């Protein structure tokens, strides 16, 4: 009966891998009928998120979301947007469409409250420009913001490696480096692509790092979260 | 602009992995905007397909499809059902809903015509009961039907291993065995789960076997097939 709608494609590789996680972390006992009921709107054609801010038409982007939320509100019970940045348009949307919503920022916020140690916000320059975490989280004093320099190095990783579907473990060495620099053993997948990393770490059984990955957190607690 | 709708979840593991293939086999050059626009209805709760035939209510199952096709006809340009068996309900659906459809049986049929050697139809007992390939394919004389005995051994693989998300390569030895028995170096993923195998073979670079996997064939030729 209960159905999740996912407005994704903003990271189509991640979008796919996220759905894969949902069934990985909710494997049925006897019958498939048991398993999670998901709807995925995978639209890569969504106007570039970090590039919609740096041009005149954020107007075009907000429309995209509104249109697709109007659809998903009918077909789903709960709704998730598979892009953190993308949440920046939610001020502009009428409150009725956001009734079913589950903020990736709120999920990250709760996770960080329980973990309760300083944690590095891994996000692109454009994700940071929107200040979604600094405004949105109650646990904001525990968030370590990257330097503008390192935000661009993370922009490289996301777009040049992760988004292109290459092995997430390749960037691991560069991420371990940052973690020592900013002096934590933990990260927030500000940019959703780090769902891909989060998995690859768990797969390798590398427990040295604590990952606050909202998409993992959703997948795992699907049975609870979806009403 | 062009959008594919996928009525899936009949194999939720496959459904996820299929979407992953779409982006694996259509990796963008410069911008993600380029990439494939997909909608996925992943509903595991679809009444058991092989078990809907062996009870009174195939009536319940046909409704499920019709309802979801009515939806997808609005939101998509082309439509695919992520289950071969599931095509057995298409006689009962009004022709207007099937205007956008892409038959997994037709795709398998074309592929087999070009390959043009005897090829083993790997499918469950229930998939066979519906005789979808024997009636649907023009290339039907090239299809080698499994023995009823071996259909149940494939039922085991599908449900006990593949559907439960375990490594598809584990069954490989048992599949190589069948291929030698029925005396081919080729197979048809009658049951869609063998998308999972098809990938795992390609990943390993095992070219000894020729796989007629419709879901691979769709993913690869997305740019062409979707109008
Ligand atoms: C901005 C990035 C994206 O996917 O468009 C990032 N993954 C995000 O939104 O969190
Ligand atoms: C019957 C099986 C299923 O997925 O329900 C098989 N994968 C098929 O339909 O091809």
């Amino acid at each position: 009966l209960p159905i999740l709608g996912v407005l994704g494609g903003m990271g189509p590789v991640v979008t796919a891998e996220f759905l894969k996680s949902i069934y990985e972390y909710n494997p049925f006992i006897d019958k498939e009928q048991e398993s999670p009921n998901v709807i995925v709107f995978s639209f890569p054609s969504a106007p570039d998120r970090t590039g919609s801010i740096d041009s005149g038409k954020e107007r075009e982007f907000i429309d995209f979301i509104q249109v697709n939320l109007e659809h998903l509100n009918k077909l789903a019970d709960c709704i998730v947007i598979g892009s953190c940045t993308a949440h920046y348009a939610l001020p502009q949307i009428p409150e009725n469409l956001k009734d079913k919503l589950i903020s990736l920022i709120k999920i990250a916020d709760q996770e960080l409250q329980e973990y309760n140690e300083p944690t590095l916000l891994l996000a692109s320059t454009g994700t940071y420009q929107k200040k979604l975490f600094q405004e949105g989280c109650t646990t904001a004093d525990l968030i370590i913001s990257l330097s503008e320099s390192d935000q661009k190095l993370i922009h490289e990783m996301i777009y040049k490696v992760l988004k292109r579907g290459h092995d997430p473990l390749s960037i691991l060495r560069d991420i371990e480096a940052l973690l020592e620099k900013y002096n934590t053993r933990s990260y927030i997948s500000g940019c959703t692509e780090f769902h891909l990393l989060t998995k690859s770490l768990k797969l390798k059984g590398i427990d040295s790092i604590k990952a606050i990955d909202p998409l993992s957190t959703i997948a795992q607690n699907f049975s609870q979260l979806i009403i």
